[PDB]
């Protein structure tokens, strides 16, 4: 997922089913 939530969390591919892993959103697919 191309979100990165160093700073603001993930809200454009969090509806996409990406979650913060490690300061980034990689749940499956980048």
């Amino acid at each position: 997922c191309a979100e990165s939530c160093v700073w603001i969390p993930c809200t454009v591919t969090a509806l996409l089913g990406c979650s913060c892993s490690n300061k980034v959103c990689y749940n499956g697919i980048p």
